[PDB]
């Protein structure tokens, strides 16, 4: 769908997720879904790997966005959205941390999904079965890598392993039955980590040339070296930190030591240490000593 | 090896387990294990799929068998009791099986560890500790590995180190313990073929008994087998199908026998016609036809 | 002292400790400790880095060894149980090791203190050695050791004894807080420090085990086992702080000896062979061909 390809052009990775979301939406548009009812997605996966940003991008494509935290609403006191939906009837709404919600917020939610604000999209994000998803993901990765030596999410895996987990977590068959699509977010593969680092280094190169006319270039071992500082626990922004803490610090230091005049060509190359190389009028390069 | 062949000839399925265990044992004999220490195996997997009898058969091959329950030792006073010394007295070089090892005291495992490192004289005993650790990750990994085989049996190394080492290090919290373990032996859930072999074994027993006392020749066909293997429940294992066989076949045999339907020297063939099991009787017509058993 | 050197020749690393223990022993046996009293050592350090073996070898030198766990004796009924008096009745002048005295009940430590200062239980226990082992200030000792190693290697780039000031201004507080009795700490003859192994000593550990295996391989299967130093460091790369020396044992037994076992069952190792471990990071087992070449062996499961 056009939607599928512009999300594909603004999000790194998660092609399963993107396909399911886009195709479900245009399934609704083709009328194979109740025209009078809003869509219900359940984003299963690990943290910080594109859920909130995917939601923000579909929201951006069709308009306009609302976000809420369910840990705030885990008992009746907080159980006791309508304002934000009064502002926008047809908007993408993101319920985060649903696994920690109170069952009558889940009844209020269910009847809201059934009565419908009919042209809105409802995305619920959970940390359910994320480690089964993870272990399945790596078995798949190894199986895919053994095949190359010689990712689709399996259906039997969903019904026999993940259905018990969800049924146990939510206690309501009416709820799981209500859900239009369970969207899976798989962990990043090596290539996409590479894409992340490349994105950040591009940002820094862009502003560097924009303010100080510094031309920043790099080579692939730089990218892999940086990709080796990826943290699973908080995800994509992990690598952003690492860049900003092993590349940009040296750029800053070298800048304040007056090693980087305007109009330079600076290329990063590579316990493997990252070497910062400057282009001379010798049309050759040499490594900067930053002390 | 002869030990390997005899484990393969008395236990159904679990060839991974047999190989791992046998290969570790003759690894010791060759002389590539510390020769003054008893071996330590950790039995991971699900219940009732061959652990205790694999132990029993190693015991049977080399001899003399001891079994203890760790769930019993969930108190510090029972740690001071950990009859074990009396058991190692009658036989020092014996297979010793610790069940429910995950539910054990830190003091109990320190004492265990001290047997393992010292052999306080038990230098030729085999120590098998069986646990319910990571059983659902093991179960799921095996299920997806079975799916790969269907699309087209080994436990992956990255799987053990990046998945099962965390679970174990968490369940035992003492690295010298896991380090001490000679081998972590994996018991995978039965695949269909093994279920078929199980049912066939039971039916074989009953056929044997039938010809033995009432001279009844019992025969069957494979749809009988699959009909019966669908009466397997994962919760207890082999005796699930044992029970199922006795609850869909021999009950019918018993009933038909009591109603004067099964003479001596008779030939009875089970077949399948909710698919119901039919008992076809061989007539002097040299043809056969279903028996009608009154409720 | 001869005793110090023999400890040095059966124990790897920990020379500070050996120095203190031996020197205390011959300080008393010159006559500069009260002679009617047994010695009290307090082994401060990390786990599995030589304490129990040092005690065991001192015991071996002078004979005869007794070992008790204080974690067992942490309340009053257990204080009535504190037994020691029986095993000490068997041998009066023996090395006795109290483990985890950190976790003792304050008056099983008064019973202990009175044993130390009276040297009698009648059971005369003079000329006995009493070693108390604790996990006190182990993270301060560890962190001080690490900045010591670093400043030493910094000095080496420009071209380990523990400071007394560190003891008094940092760990004396830790100990005082842990034991809340000044007569107890005051009673202690020597506080023996056990430092974490340094790289050289880890290397010696791996080399020791590989020697054991070379010995057994040549003993029964007439296999000559050889290696090179990158093998040694490859193996020390898997050392675990948490339980110490046997970590290294485990690893040699589980990255080297397993392959010897595998290659042996596949008939790759006949009698009279020369097998040399190298590093290619993968460990490679080179078998000596009669073509004056050491080809790598391929092992198939």
């Amino acid at each position: 769908s056009p939607l599928e390809r512009r999300l594909k052009e603004h999000i790194i990775g998660q092609e399963g997720a993107i396909n399911t979301v886009a195709s479900a939406i245009r399934r609704k548009e083709n009328g194979w879904y109740d025209e009078e009812h809003p869509l219900v997605f359940l984003f299963l996966g690990s943290s910080g790997i594109g859920k909130t940003e995917l939601a923000k991008q579909v929201a951006r494509y069709m308009h306009g966005f609302i976000r809420m935290d369910m840990s705030e609403f885990q008992e009746k006191h907080e159980v006791a959205l309508t304002k934000q939906l009064k502002q926008s009837p047809s908007a993408v709404v993101l319920f985060d941390e649903v696994e920690k919600a109170h069952p009558d917020v889940l009844t209020v939610m269910l009847q809201l999904f059934d009565e419908g604000c009919k042209d809105a999209i409802f995305i619920m994000t959970s940390n359910a079965a994320s480690d089964e998803i993870a272990q399945h993901a790596l078995q798949l990765r190894q199986e895919a890598q053994e095949q190359s030596r010689r990712i689709t999410i399996s259906n039997t895996f969903k019904e026999q392993v993940i259905r018990p987990i969800l049924k146990a977590h939510f206690r309501r068959d009416e709820f799981l039955g209500r859900i239009n699509e369970i969207v899976y977010f798989l962990p990043f593969c090596h290539s996409e980590l590479l894409q992340l680092v490349s994105r950040e280094l591009h940002y820094w190169a862009k502003k560097a040339k924009q303010r100080h006319n510094i031309t920043l270039l790099w080579e692939r071992p730089v990218l892999e070296l940086l990709v080796k500082g990826y943290n699973l626990h908080y995800g994509a922004r992990s690598i952003k930190h690492e860049v900003e803490r092993r590349v940009v610090n040296q750029l800053a230091a070298a800048f304040e030591q007056e090693l980087l005049p305007k109009g330079c060509t600076l290329r990063l190359t590579v316990a493997p240490v990252l070497r910062l190389e400057l282009l001379q009028e010798d049309k050759t390069s040499r490594k900067l000593e930053i002390q």
